[PDB]
RNA sequence: UUGUCCUCCCGGGCAUCGCCGGGCAGCUACGCCGCAGCCGAUAAGGCCUGAAAGCAUCUAAGGCCGAAGCGGCCCCCGAA
C-alpha cells in the first residue's frame, strides 16, 4: 500500500445536487440531469456536508490513479450540469 | 451403293452397322439458364474522456469507429 487511506473530495455548487445510490452518481443541475456508475473493488462514494468523497482503505498505486479519475469525473459531470461544454471545428 | 449367295423380278443373309449420306427420342457440351451484400463483434490502425505524474498523454479504468478475415441471414445432409 502506498498510504493508510486514500480520500477525494469534490465540491457540490449550491445549484447542483449529487445522490449516489451504491455505485451509481446522480448529478442534476439546472442545466439537465447526468448519470454515470463509478466502479472500483473497495472504492466507497458518498456525500458529505457539501463534497463528494471518493474513499478506499489501504490503496495502490492503480487505486490512486482510479479514485483520482474518478474525481475527475465527477468534476467533468459537474461543470458540464452548471454550465455544459462547448467544442469548435473549422473547415 | 460394291462383292457374293438365295435362278431372274420383288424381297432378303453375310462382308466392322459391309461402306456412305441424313437422322427424331435419349445422353451430352462446344449450347443455354442461376449464384445477397447487409447486419453483429473484432485484428492492425485512426480517435474521445482521463489520472497515475496539479501539465501532457488513444490506456491504467471507460467509450466511438475500423478488414476479401470471424458469427448470422442463404444453400445441402439431418429424430440414433
Amino acid at each position: 500500500p502506498v498510504d493508510a487511506w486514500i480520500r477525494e473530495e469534490v465540491e457540490i455548487p449550491e445549484g447542483v445536487e449529487v445522490t449516489v445510490e451504491g455505485y451509481k452518481v446522480k448529478v442534476k443541475g439546472p442545466k439537465g440531469e447526468l448519470e454515470r456508475e463509478f466502479f472500483w473493488p473497495g472504492i466507497q462514494i458518498f456525500t458529505e456536508d457539501g463534497n463528494v468523497v471518493i474513499y478506499k482503505d489501504f490503496p495502490r498505486r492503480k487505486d490512486v490513479a482510479i479514485a483520482r479519475t474518478f474525481a475527475a469525473h465527477i468534476r467533468n459531470m459537474i461543470k458540464g450540469v452548471t454550465e455544459g461544454f462547448t467544442y469548435k471545428l473549422k473547415v
